[PDB]
């Protein structure tokens, strides 16, 4: 399951391809937070 999401805090668009949606939900929040924090 590939998942596209763009963080406002960097202006970059991310696409995360993980075999589990269980993995994707982590990769989804952690990226967006790390851009709005770092």
């Amino acid at each position: 399951q590939c998942y596209t999401f763009r963080s406002e805090c960097t202006n970059k668009e991310f696409t995360v391809c993980r075999p589990n949606p269980e993995e994707v939900e982590k990769e989804a929040r952690r990226t967006k937070e790390e851009e709005c924090r770092k």
